[PDB]
């Protein structure tokens, strides 16, 4: 069964295992990681942090707000959209982009992307992005990247069942990261 | 001795200002979340500025959340505007980033001193706060109240309330958010 | 079944509902919610707020610190020993303690109690009060109390299976409580 | 004295007070947690006191946490006790509570003006903090920089460090600290 507890405690549960990682893939517009009920109609069926997770420009991170359903729309769009392509995908992390680390990335998780100056209109880029990379890749892949464009940051989504595995497919990302970040 | 003193006023005018914020309904926030910091008197380095170690970012649930404490040294990003308008005037010695807006933008100009900077033009080999600032008070003949950019490639476009100290630039943003309020 | 990942997320889901909760029955020392691993060993098989929840002079309470194993020795000694009684028993949480109270509450709840002033030389008083209520009441009940003594706030704790289920009792004392208002 | 101290000013103190202490290693904190406070010259009542909305309790893993907004109003506890306070010695505007401990007290009366009160003498229809500050001040003569109380039933001990403003108060509790710091580690 999966209702709502099971979805607020999967998502308290990954965000604890967050506080343990050294998580330093942090964009400039904060992270924030979402699960959905199976099979989400709209936005309310889709759960995350009414904060964000932010950096402490002194070391380390802040997981800001309350994990409560509705709280990302943004997020939702991609899991909605993917659900699409295969309703096991309930979760989705956004994390920080870097040129190298997807290249590293590419021969350790299934990875798509989309172009935002191929975007056509009328549509909401979210979605119109996921689905494109979904049907890029014929399914879901572990991660949807996109380089980014006027006024948007590049960025990294990592897709999985739940929070709890997006976090864990994130903490195998930070850990080659590290030495990246390090050089 | 002197610098403990100097730091002491610092702290207490970021956490005055802080106050007050806390008190209005600032909603001209980016989605890179707000700072705001203020220097010790002729700053050489961002140790010489302090400000949050989070930010101020969107609560979904509505209002906003102020992350972090005030410490020296949490703000390379707007430290580097800060030193460049001193540069221009020693007395300024604070700064905000908030919320850009075309409309509120034409509003401000007739209340406000305001320059500007384009990213696209930016010179090989700089730093694009410290040459932004730089060339947005070279523009105006000195430290204005407002610098603003269109943003660019991967960066949002921002609207920078600088000042002699943050409770200065608080007050500022207050008057800009009413401004700004009569639009939506 | 029951591990450690269970457990976070039990906690976490109860504070969940707790947050929701008007719950105005918040001790002067402030309350704590634990839940423990099956058959602990020690507090370490015990989680709980870093923190405490307190109130919130402007009204409302705040929940402060992370769930984190070995955070709370002090509920943990309560808990150790009331699952000797009852293996099942794997949570508990500190609330306000009324007079009143606690007369309506052993009318619906299975209560007990221990007395600071008897408490036995050389002895931790959460482990041997926790143990002397549990042998008066002949097991595990709802709820364990004491009148306080020299220094000590006086406390009613809540004992269940897990802490959602502490926090669904205390959803209900709360109601019973506000009868008095 | 050319200064004006208005609400501003009092926020900026307690501020300065709270940054000073998330650098100090502050043990002594009591079980029902600390608070610092600071009122506005000849306060009228405990709206003329600001102080946080929550309180500063232990981190269990280490450490203590600042719970809350500094406001006026927030603290009627240690409101009460300025208040008194100030009938004595209106320079007097702030205080803060901290753990309390016998050993640490011996060795403080020789640092510090030390008075107190026993709750066990309170009269009836009273406020504790009301009267045992007023006790501990008419007993020492003056408002001192300490007043304590052995606790009572169902009360814990307390020492209440008091001084002209909240940065005051933290100096003196910063020096009170390290004392404690070493009977600890003894
Ligand atoms: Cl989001
Ligand atoms: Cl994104
Ligand atoms: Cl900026
Ligand atoms: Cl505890
Ligand atoms: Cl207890
Ligand atoms: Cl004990
Ligand atoms: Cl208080
Ligand atoms: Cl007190
Ligand atoms: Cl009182």
């Amino acid at each position: 069964y999966i209702n709502k507890e099971k979805v607020i405690k999967n998502l308290s549960y990954a965000i604890y295992l967050l506080k343990k990682m050294n998580f330093t893939l942090i964009p400039e517009v904060g992270s924030n990681i979402a699960e959905s009920l199976p099979f989400p109609k709209d936005f309310k069926d889709v759960a995350a942090l009414t904060g964000r997770i932010i950096k402490n420009k002194l070391g380390g991170f802040y997981i800001v707000g309350d994990i409560e359903f509705g709280a990302s729309e943004h997020i939702a769009k991609i899991i909605l959209s993917a659900s699409k392509f295969n309703p096991e995908i309930r979760a989705c992390m956004n994390i920080k982009y870097d040129g190298g680390l997807i290249k590293l990335l590419k021969d350790k998780f299934a990875v798509s992307s989309f172009d935002r100056k191929e975007e056509p209109p009328n549509v909401s880029t979210m979605e119109w992005g996921t689905k494109i990379a979904c049907e890029k890749f014929g399914g879901v892949p572990d991660i949807i990247y996109d380089r980014g464009g006027e006024g948007k940051e590049p960025m990294i989504r990592v897709l999985g069942r739940d929070a709890i595995e997006v976090v864990k497919k994130v903490e195998v990302i930070q850990k080659i990261y590290n030495t990246l970040e390090g050089h």
